[PDB]
């Protein structure tokens, strides 16, 4: 029966066509061509074969999964989860992905193309849970590779709301694995209380990894969350680009991260943030450097937009009993970022850049250098009394600043009597422009505030663009830090009025490499001698000074103090003026006092 | 009958599929497996439900519209526009979008992928014309929401060359409306005279839409056409990237402007322009100000290409009886810029930022600060006389230069005798380079040429690459503008010939709180005494020095002039030198003279 | 018969459909839905009409061929090469692509989605190929132009391993040829010997081609292979975006380079390579000239990430017997690139920009100008001898650095006897940090090694951040060297004890414009007098410095040196100290020398 065949599963198996009548085309049938293209109704069906509509009373799980297997079992393929349904999630995966709370497994070759909405239904209300898991085992270690997975379109991923059960619950939407050529394209992850949206690799296998053009709203909501970074990024040869992350939870300015850059040849541009406590961390952890080795290098953080609550970029390395981790090749450029409308001292302390210590809190074990910091702006209202363009809280080997603007309370700054950071290779250029946000609110406080153990082959070349006369210093050194083979200038533009403006608390600018120059008050006594007549100070704490001149103007006819002077032996400086008419003169000049340069 | 039914419009509801034969898989009928996609080809029929060949002489409007209304119907979905047909649109839609002069209308959830080509017939000719509307209302404050509208592919928007017919007339493309999660990608918009090919947002409201990887060719072409703007970015986390823009019309050069940016969180990057006369305005119109509040921040303008003929990107902010609108925290960085071969003053004024008055001419409205202009190349041609880095010609709260390339007629310019900005925190680094193109050509011209009614908290450190003697000077004040709280430093390099540096008609460098620094050339006269002996200048217009020093050789064995110099009450510079030989003598020296500095 | 009819190819045809049972929408039959897509499968059978499956043994080539050709005849469309199966290639083409080893010829409107894979068969071991070609003829002068094919998919690419057979062959994966609104988006093109991966346009030929989000690697593989550059950009208003370029060969670290951008309004962006010798050459080929004009301008390489062997950009222009070649208006911003782990010598010289000579060696050919390279970091390990910032060796017209941190052996560097380049502004702000890797590693070296024919209108403003005693000197001219209308400055910071700072070896300082400071040893001796009194250098070398000013402490009570110096006509230094006892003195000073600044 010819009817009851073309009325049978197998009818359009017996129904032929060829493309658009073309005598040179394949003489097929209709399931050839339907056969080209797979969709969750494919699966989404009864023991008998009837379609199932989905809805919140429906778990959707076992019928996404069995799609996954047996497109799988074909050599891959596209699944598209049909627009205008919402396909919810109810009951946890089984096998290898029980072991990560997960709910479906993805599989190698087999890409999702999510045009509707997944909800997670309330089965998942105070639990932990992984939507979406790429490894194959519950140990990591023992799991096989996923390969070339992507999950892209208009679609939407929603986690339902639910609050985290307890603080050590875990909580994921794409945990790609020991991943190779997969990403993440122009989905909408939102609603929940999660601890990551996606995380790419595993302790540094995989490869080519990517998340473009995502969206991420409103990913935290309780104060059970622990901790919360909305993309991890576990493996090298990967990144972030043109996101969007959002928060608005007051939770989310104190726990949330949007990236964290965690292996070699790792970026993070063209996104915006608004709503979280820190925009990115770049780190190595020694307990991550299996896959790919124990350096974290080319890591690239540009021109992305931030209101963050906390600190922009936060730099780490660290080690295990048998591994070291190492952070170089760092590039921060480009990113224009705030500190949000907040109290002083209402969250984590602000910064451009941290230095931060390890997860125990130790500040002696990092090994971070050759990080270049250019090209940004930063800003933070003028209330924030705790904000810096860095907090150098822990071990430096070398960060450069060139042609930055900032505009905040600090800008080098570690708090006193906490840890003291060994500092080396700390160089900021002349080009860094110090805004005027905060003038008049420094009282007590010192601009550049060099709160370390030692500081060494570094520069710093402070250039204010405005007065602030309420600051102790420009840059004071504790007599607790020493600092050798380092050069500190002060420009002296609107600084006339300054009582300090460097400040040496152990007279640490008298070393050998030491080379300096900042404005100073001096007072003078002359001989009597009409004539050329010699200038000399009536205080001795000038031995360190090979030249010093004149700020300030002569409003005498009858004499001229030197325009230029050096020292002697007991500490005075001395120079050669001209008496016109004799006597004693006495005068206080505003001197650049100079040392080595 | 069997036959009756399979021929009928139900019959692919009649024959049975399984996908792959997988006794797994739905039992369904081909026609569930055709409904999973959609095309204008299910909608472009006529009464009777007989396909309709669309063609120059079938207005395909109603039919894309039913497609639009039922798949919105059903919660969404994507919509096909094929391959390999032109699709005309010929008559004015209804209701709602009448008021925008609207073809079609847009609604949420319902994505267009515009493979082939849609075209305006020639019923549009003369008239205003909006081709894709997310407004509801004719009034937009009345309107409902866009949401989730995608419009992407391969396929081109032909806007049929028509000029416009009166200048008061509207044209655009897309005007997403009040649009949240909207975008359009990968679309070709062409050959016409329009207002704008596309608009993001209304007023303020709206959220996260984009403009990528789109083309916009030709768009203006008649004097009739008032003014061109190829994207309008009105709501906030929005942006374009990745675009290419190109005019060939002599109007475009004086009207066309590729982008606004015109709310908070909002990008133009990596986009090349051609053609136009502006790159991007960045403005905080306070007409504007409703859904999103009354400033513009986090403005980024980043790693474009372009060659234009009036001013890459301008600034602006303004008020109305009762709001008032403010920009701040702007970055831009990375672009290539040059003016277009053109003769001077044949375009608006050539520059690469310029402070823009508001709409009606004012210039004491603005409230613009905290902008950042860092590593950019510009480059104008030597005849152009009109070219600047920044024309500056409205109040100006702060804008900070480093590290730019600017190869061009003037620095800093405004027009004397136009408008006298009050201008606060103004930054001109050191690090900024100054190209040699318009060597030469600048008889009667200051390079930073100061026409402003007062600068206060403002640097300007000039520093020359190569000389350029036909300037009248690198630096000029006129003595109707006060300076305060000011840096001004020249450099001496390829200075040595010039007759004057920094031109102060006010002696405003007197200032207590002014620091600066140039070269100058002073005749000095000494006392005959042999050995040590002062010389002295012979004029008295430096009672303002602090100290100068020497940038001339001395020829003479039998003495030598002081090397460095204060001044006296009377005016005169002093300093020590030294006669082997007695005698009085004569010396024109070229000096650095110094202020505070 | 209605069951003959049914089962025949015209079987779809006759069964009814209407989307959705909606009866508003169009009655159509089965086979038009079908009709609005293609696959690879509809083309890909025997004479008979019967399918075949694809694979090693099996060429795909005249079905693929048979597709493309169908579908343009059609208007265009989208020929989707099937997921699950890999299509081997196995002969070559016919007709016009045949002058060009071509196997598939492309056309104009009809796109590739290449979601499987395409395998190339042994029939191509050690044989030339180009497997898509957009030419139409084997002249290229005498080709079609193709427009509006884009080729895209998260397919693969993959050229068999074959070696090249001879230096001279050539091997490509797509040449879009003379092309318009062409693109390749994510594919991965992996497994080759290869002289390009993709080319776009033809000697100026071509407009909006783009390379998005694809990855190459493994493309070069044998000693045989001449030549290979990953993309060849030879059409304007062109770039390659968001890409991964990796070569594990060791003749790919001395052959391969990832982009050449050839002709204006051209870019390079966002993406990583590792394992090549260069990362782009930035260039104006006279012989390419036609499409385009004569200058290559508005170049731009930003934001990458690469480990290369030799250079990271190259720039070059040269001329043929009637055109010559112009490159203006480049920039080189935002990237983080390393020379990777190798033994000194063991690849091409090791650098961040090349000025190079023309392919025949010519150094005397260029017209390279308006070039700026900022914010971009630089890192060469410690024992590459051969690394520098830029290896200048051809004729340069201009190039400008800003804001960059480079860490490598030189700064600048040319060798000694080999071309000698003119130069002409070069700009070295005093803002590019040089980092200390190599610092003790630089015996009988010269930092800023300038060995050149005469260098103009140039600025070298060097800045250490760590002491390097090993070196010879900072910078070197050599006496072959001009040296005019320039400034050379070196900061007195970490160099107290340099033996050799700045060196002349011509006293080129001398020159009337020329404007430098740098640190010296002075001996002086003074006059008995007691009070004020000269003293005078013992050597006569300083009748080119206009002053000078002391860099040490004065460890005497009874005397003190002056603090500035001028000079006598006999070539000494003088100036007036003070002697509170006299006495003849004797001291050897640091001064800072100054001539003109
Ligand atoms: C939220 C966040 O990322 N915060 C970082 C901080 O990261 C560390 O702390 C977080 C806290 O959530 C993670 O530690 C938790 O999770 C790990 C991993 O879970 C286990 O392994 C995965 C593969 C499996 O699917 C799960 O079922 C678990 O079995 C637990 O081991 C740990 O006990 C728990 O606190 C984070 O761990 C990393 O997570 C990434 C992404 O999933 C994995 O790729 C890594 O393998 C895993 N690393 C390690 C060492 O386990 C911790 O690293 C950063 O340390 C910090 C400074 O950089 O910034 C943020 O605070
Ligand atoms: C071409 C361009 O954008 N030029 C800007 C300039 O913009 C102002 O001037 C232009 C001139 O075309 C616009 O003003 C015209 O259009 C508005 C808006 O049209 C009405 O509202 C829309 C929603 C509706 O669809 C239409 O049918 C109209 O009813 C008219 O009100 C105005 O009279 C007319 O001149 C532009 O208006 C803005 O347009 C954007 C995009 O469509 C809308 O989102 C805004 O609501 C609307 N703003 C206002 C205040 O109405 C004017 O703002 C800039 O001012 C200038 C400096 O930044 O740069 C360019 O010259
Ligand atoms: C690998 C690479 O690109 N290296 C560049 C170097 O480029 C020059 O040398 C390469 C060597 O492979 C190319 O020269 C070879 O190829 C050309 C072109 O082949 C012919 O024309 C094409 C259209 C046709 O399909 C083929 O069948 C051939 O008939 C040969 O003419 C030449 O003899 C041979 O050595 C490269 O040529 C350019 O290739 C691009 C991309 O295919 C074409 O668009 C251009 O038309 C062609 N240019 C010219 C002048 O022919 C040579 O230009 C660069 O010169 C160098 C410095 O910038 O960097 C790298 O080393
Ligand atoms: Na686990
Ligand atoms: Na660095
Ligand atoms: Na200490
Ligand atoms: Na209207
Ligand atoms: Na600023
Ligand atoms: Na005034
Ligand atoms: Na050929
Ligand atoms: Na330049
Ligand atoms: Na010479």
């Amino acid at each position: 029966q010819f009817r009851a065949i073309i009325e049978s599963p197998e009818g359009a198996g017996h129904v032929g066509y060829q493309y658009r009548r073309n005598t040179g085309s394949t003489m097929r049938m209709v399931s050839d061509v339907l056969d080209e293209r797979v969709s969750l109704w494919d699966f989404h069906c009864d023991p008998s074969g009837n379609v199932i509509q989905p809805g919140p009373n429906v778990d959707s799980r076992q019928y996404l999964q069995a799609a996954i297997d047996y497109v799988s079992s074909n050599g891959g393929g596209t699944i598209t989860i049909p627009a205008g349904y919402t396909w919810y999630l109810g009951s946890y995966g089984v096998g290898g992905i029980a072991g990560h709370s997960g709910i479906i497994q993805l599989r190698s070759n087999v890409n999702l193309n999510i045009e509707g909405r997944i909800h997670l239904s309330p089965f998942f209300d105070l639990k932990p849970f992984q939507v979406f898991v790429g490894f194959d085992n519950g140990d990591p270690a023992s799991s096989g590779n996923l390969e070339n997975c992507h999950i892209y379109g208009h679609g939407v991923v929603d986690f339902g709301g639910y609050e985290f059960g307890a603080s050590s619950q875990l909580r994921n939407g794409v945990a790609f694995g020991r991943s190779y050529n997969c990403s993440v394209t122009g989905i909408t992850f939102q609603n929940g209380d999660v601890t990551w949206a996606i995380t790419l690799g595993w302790n540094g296998y995989g490869s080519n990894c990517y998340v473009r053009k995502c969206r991420f709203i409103n990913l935290v909501n309780s104060s059970v969350n622990a901790n919360h970074s909305t993309v991890y990024v576990n493996c090298p040869y990967s990144g972030v680009e043109s996101c969007y992350f959002s928060m608005s939870s007051s939770f989310a300015r104190n726990i949330a991260c949007s990236v964290q850059l965690h292996q070699h040849d790792t970026f993070y541009r063209g996104s915006t943030v608004n709503g979280y406590c820190r925009g990115a961390y770049v780190v190595m952890h020694a307990a991550e450097a299996a896959g790919a080795g124990s350096y974290a290098y080319n890591m690239q953080v540009e021109n992305n937009i931030a209101v963050i609550y906390g600190q922009f970029v936060i730099l780490g390395s660290d080690v295990t009993a048998t591994v070291s981790g190492h952070l170089n090749d760092v590039i921060v450029s480009g990113n224009i970022v705030s500190i949000g409308e907040r109290a002083a001292f209402s969250a984590p302390f602000g910064a451009f850049i941290d230095i931060g210590p390890d997860n125990s809190g130790a500040s002696n074990v990092q090994d971070i250098q050759r990080v270049l910091v250019t090209g940004n702006s930063f800003y933070a209202p003028a209330n924030i009394t705790d904000s810096a363009a860095i907090t150098l809280r822990a071990n430096l080997n070398g960060c450069t600043f060139i042609a930055n603007n900032f505009d905040c309370r600090y800008m080098v700054y570690n708090a006193p009597g906490t840890t003291s950071p060994v500092v080396q290779n700390l160089v900021w250029d002349k080009s860094n422009v110090i805004g005027g946000t905060h003038a008049n609110q420094r009282a007590g406080q010192n601009l550049f505030d060099m709160q370390f153990a030692s500081v060494v082959n570094s520069t710093i070349e402070v250039q204010l663009s405005c007065e602030d006369l309420s600051m102790f210093s420009c840059i004071l050194f504790p007599a607790s830090c020493q600092l050798s083979y380092s050069k500190i200038t002060v420009d002296s533009a609107w600084t006339k009025s300054m009582s300090n403006t460097a400040v040496f608390e152990g007279n640490q600018q008298a070393g050998a490499n030491v080379y300096v120059s900042y404005p100073a008050t001096v007072n003078l006594t002359s001989y009597n001698t009409q004539g050329a007549v010699p200038f000399f100070s009536t205080d001795t704490n000038y031995a360190w000074v090979t030249s010093a001149y004149s700020l300030s103007i002569n409003e005498n006819l009858d004499f001229s103090p030197p325009a230029t002077y050096t020292n002697k032996a007991n500490g005075q400086l001395v120079g050669v003026g001209y008496n016109e008419i004799g006597g004693v003169r006495s005068v206080s000049v505003r001197l650049m006092l100079q040392r080595q340069v």
